[PDB]
């Protein structure tokens, strides 16, 4: 019905128009414990998953865009702009070397960063989805594949802003897990100063013994527990619908 | 059986009269904290996708009445009428922020008044709907794939009302969240009250300290809690089903 | 085997004899409180949706004995017959208010009535299907065909005496929570007799404040819990499956 | 191998003799309550459904022996041998009326004889489908289909006495039902009596109230519990599989 | 490779020869209540279809052997070798007559006795199933299809071993459920010894009142128990599958 | 790309080289329980079903050693190298037979034994894979249809070390059963203690009574989970996949 | 568009480098009971599976880049560059073994570097997949159809680290296990202490014997569950995809 060729090349542009940058920050593990740390690096993949695919979107955008020019040849012209040591006695070196590396490290600060980072993403990503709208007045059999396609993306973004909140979860679920074992685990100072009442009263180590004891086994709950709920999926993004594929007329 | 041109005529009218106006109002993030802004911001995206997706079935109305034109067409004439500082001491400045952001804003008034539109709206859409009912004199083949594009209409309108209640539902339930949160954490003056108490009694500090490190406690559930439960899937409307198209006879 | 053509005419006949109508009773909101008043105006639409496919399933009926007469026709002859303002202190303006609003109305019982109606349509639908049996004498390919008919007819009324079921159950079940709420939540009187116990003692207030704290909490829990429980699915019944059409000889 | 046409009309016999002719008893409500009077109908009403395709099936019964003289005929002959007043004070007048209902009646004997009825029913069904076995000599491809086909009807046999054994079942669940609701529903005697310890102590009535309050709602578990519990599903038995067919020679 | 004859010969022998007999045992009903009698016919009547499938069973195999015969056959020649009163009161008839129901019978012995039967059964089945094993020299498509039926029968042997075993843990099933029910029931000489105890002491009534009422309280207990675990499900075996057949060469 | 006839051939004598024997360690009975015995006669019949496919999977890779060969013959030469008494009396004559039947027998020493031999073997299987590796050199559809038979044979025997861990994982199951019976089931000392306390003390007997029926009430909730718990699945191994057939060149 | 031969060439070295070893760590029993060896050989086991099936990836890899070297040629030319005795007496010698049997090996530590070693591979081999995105300037259908083979190797890498934190998770859940096993189980000086306190005390057994009796019953906790709690699954890796073949041009 006297087709505008003009919204395709306006809606053409703004197809491909650059979307928000993702976040960049850097999570850090939050202690020297080997989950923790493994836990970061786990982080670290899956952010540079989700910016890989992020990129590749966009690709699948332009060339989106350039179907998209083709079909509004169909209709005529386009004016085409731009160019130990002994048996039996407490360790105390182990409880120790625990305490050591849960209080070493931003204890969580950095994930926290990282995970508002990426809620803010997913809030922005769902924002920009009106360049994936239908055509106002654009009808037909290019218009209706060209609208598919435009869908298919759209469903693909939110896939992505989905995922963005998922990994931003993780980072807090992480977090709040180093918190946790910051409470119960026995304090560096505190095993310290149990250390030094078993040196200045060789007498008195009956009341000294249960209580390592007790400390010993809350060491081995926190260590063990931080070890299991630690380990973390892999964020792995769904590759971007390819777009249709237009040639030119 | 001598079909009644003039029924399908006034289906037709009746199909594209403009429905209800979806709500307007705005959700205001209940307090300060992150999260909160956070699902205030999901809700406002929600409502947005409501609105593009209620539009776009209206426009799919539109086309309906249009093939609903064109089938009556196929009877003969129609006369178209229309044209931090130290270690180990208490925080108090991390607990005191913390009850900051809490009692901050308009504590979920505006969530509770989003929610009562959107309920609003979901009986609304369900009492608008005689418009997809069959037809009384109208049969053949025509009149049966018109009478399915109806009520394929009439599902995804009831499918909208269902969401409109759902989205209601999540401000209903980040509000609830709000009020238990102001609940279990403990007060801005409360905490105030406990610091002066901290330095208007150096003397009295092994009574101050164990209570402290309930409020303490207290405030990472409430907080931590809050972060959790507030976290609110996107509303994904489908899009309308594409009307049956029936070209001028 | 000399095909019973009376048979066929007075089946036809006995199936679109009118059945029971349904119940009109109309079911009111059985306090002030929106959410009871939005389950209310739930019940009022799901009964209209009721009412408007049982009067289509009538029209079903009909072409069904029309088809049965086009189907009688092939033996021969038929004879057609027929032609706030301070910070700090107690509210009681908004435990008031939510004591009144549930006081008010008629607390359940246009419910009951509506439910009990509908339960005895559901019964009254189940005892109105002799009218679908199979046929005596009547066998061949028309017969089996118009069996398969009729018995589809059957079990969409018996699909919809289960939904009139469901809907009178969910009648009772908001009728059960606004009695819930009136036993937990704290008496107008007592709410009233305790704000005077505040203007008549200002020495007593530290006996009459956890009270009123106990009260607010326990407001707080009902009228959230009168929130959530009382939203109600709409009844969304399934259209009548399309008669046999037998057109005539 | 020389057909046996005498077994398969020895067998055509034997394939449509009576069956055991269904219970008739009635079950009767056991109270006066409307659930309980409800429950009592949807039994009629099941009871009547299960009579109804007993003998549908006993027609198909028929149908299928006629098949089989008809495929005994392919072998040669067949010798066909046969031919309220105040606010604030204590109903008692409802509690009364509860009372009144749940102990009228026949508390559920006829729900018990019913259910045995039915039970027996059940063991009399599977213990007459010796008549659908393969046969002894008969082989080919009628034999085959005739085979598939007698089982058929045995298998239809079995689900009718499961769904026999599963109404009985539902009987004897309305009958614990009301003896439960006996049980913990307060005496018509205790009411009478604690409601003239009311008009004979206006003095003591600070011990009275609270007793009436214990009962009022004891009354209110047992009913609704009463009405819950009682709603059955209808008995919806499938139609009898259609006999093979098998024309005369 | 110059097929062994011999071998598909020995094996048709092999295969039909006979299995073991199914047991006989009669379980008795273990007591006189109504669902123990339903439950030890309902066990009569599993028994029966299980001797009734098995002989089946047996058939298949011969008519396996005759179709092993003939694929024989293409290799040559074979030798064929073989040619109440008061109201108010306490009932005690009702009680004493629920207690005499269930200590009359056996108890459960015959019970035992048949479950042991057909556990024996189980593994007998089991322990001949080597008559289905693949051949050791025979090859091609004849023996291949003959090693799907054999496995065929295997499987069908296997699963009616594993009914069998089944059945037998119905049978246990209930012989438990009656030793529970004659320990939490009370005695039938305790219910004489009680009514004595209140035509011996009409002065004691109020010590002997409350007591009857927890006898009372749990013969309904355990006859309610007694009638909604004993409903047994039917064992239904599948048809065994239909042999192979292989026409003379 | 000058197929290696030799890496054919070779990996044709890997493959049907023997595999390491199966146990032969016969699983006893624990003690003279029905239960008992019928456990462990059902682990012997599982083991010679595992041992029975494990000859059947050894002549399939015979099979598959020759179809490889066959294959290797398309490329040339093969040189072929190779060429009671009382009413109300405590009985202590049952109690003391379950007590003797308890004691009697190895107490499971057997079933660990065998336990051990068959979880040995599932990883002695587990380690005999690398008979179904890919080839090396050898390519085209010849070899990927002999590399997916190999793998066929790989899947199989992988799910037969699974299945003998099932079944010895049954047979510890049983074991341990036993060992539960011994502790919580009454000794045959003590009962033959207390049945001597009942005949050297008929003053006593008060004190005596409820011990005895302390003993009788344990004796029969062990005798009855033992035989529950004691009924084992029958273990029913895969046959192995055909191996693919590949005729001489 | 004046397909860039180069890239195709880079990206067939680039698919081909070798990726980064899999750990060779040799996880050792914890203990010498049998299931803890059990553990350990399963763990050795799978550890061999996943490096068989590591060097049949890098196999495919080196086909892949075959393929894309095949491709390249399609555009013209490449430069080929490279090349008892007592009855009733405490036993203590089987506690005593059992207590010898859990406090000799490691404890876990070869475990614990075991899983370390399989968590950190997880992580190098997420770290490696940038060699199978998609091309930059290639595009068509040999183009689409290697971008398809590279995706499948992607994922199959994805998998297969899953595999290695499976298997890490494995080791360190026995790891887990074993220190569970020894905080439970009585100790052997505790053992050997209580045993010359029955051979320096015959008077005190009575002290000393029901002593006895809970370490034994500890010690049948431990095992039983150490039993039961370290059968592993085997890991079974997925062979990794066939490579897409492409012939030389």
């Amino acid at each position: 019905v006297t087709v505008d060729q003009q919204e395709i090349l306006n809606r053409a542009n703004e197809v491909e128009a650059p979307m928000a940058d993702p976040p960049t920050d850097v999570p850090i593990t939050p202690c020297e414990l080997t989950a923790a740390k493994n836990a970061a690096q786990q982080l670290v993949l899956s952010a540079d998953n989700m910016r890989e695919y992020l990129a590749a979107g966009a690709k699948e955008r332009q060339r989106l865009a350039t179907s998209l020019r083709n079909a509004a040849k169909a209709y005529g012209e386009v004016d085409e702009e731009a160019a130990v040591a002994t048996a039996g006695e407490p360790n105390f070196m182990d409880l120790k070397e625990a305490a050591r590396k849960l209080e070493t490290g931003d204890q969580g600060a950095s994930l926290a960063h990282f995970a508002d980072g990426w809620n803010t993403f997913n809030l922005t990503l769902q924002g920009d989805v009106k360049r994936f709208r239908g055509f106002d007045n654009w009808e037909g059999d290019a218009a209706t594949a060209c609208e598919a396609s435009l869908d298919q993306q759209r469903q693909w973004i939110l896939h992505m802003a989905k995922l963005s909140a998922a990994m931003a979860k993780q980072a807090q679920y992480v977090a709040q897990l180093h918190v946790w074992a910051r409470r119960e685990h026995p304090t560096y100072e505190d095993i310290v100063g149990l250390e030094r009442l078993y040196a200045e009263n060789p007498s008195a180590r009956d009341q000294i013994l249960p209580v390592y004891a007790e400390y010993q086994q809350r060491s081995e709950k926190v260590l063990t527990e931080y070890n299991n709920k630690a380990a973390l999926e892999p964020v792995n993004p769904p590759k971007p619908p390819p777009a249709i594929k237009i040639d030119p007329p």
